[PDB]
């Protein structure tokens, strides 16, 4: 079973923590990857009720199991805060435009 299901993408907790760690490291070093400069601030326009405090940052999580290194980020993201605490896993899949919905 999946720990997080983003549309048809299935992620385990291990997939998430691996993605989060890579994203947080870049954040810590003040470096970005890709045309959209990941990781970057996640404004939470959606108003998700995250249990940890902001600011939030988003980093792509890939269904391939690889760590994001550039190119297309797909539709899924892991959201972490300044303390490297996991806020949530979100996706563009099933949401209109560039909006997000939470992975289940
Ligand atoms: N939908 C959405 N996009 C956000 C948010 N915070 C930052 N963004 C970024 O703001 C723009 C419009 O949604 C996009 O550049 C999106 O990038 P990502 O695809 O990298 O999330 C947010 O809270 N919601
Ligand atoms: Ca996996």
């Amino acid at each position: 079973a999946c720990d997080y299901t983003c549309g048809s993408n299935c992620y385990s907790s291990s997939d998430v923590s691996t993605a989060q760690a890579a994203g947080y490291k870049l954040h810590e070093d003040g470096e970005t990857v890709g045309s959209n400069s990941y990781p970057h601030k996640y404004n939470n326009y959606e108003g998700f009720d995250f249990s940890v405090s902001s600011p939030y940052y988003e980093w792509p999580i890939l269904s391939s199991g690889d760590v994001y290194s550039g190119g297309s980020p797909g539709a899924d993201r892991v959201v972490f805060n300044e303390n490297n605490q996991l806020a949530g896993v979100i996706t563009h899949t099933g949401a209109s435009g560039n909006n997000f919905v939470e992975c289940t």
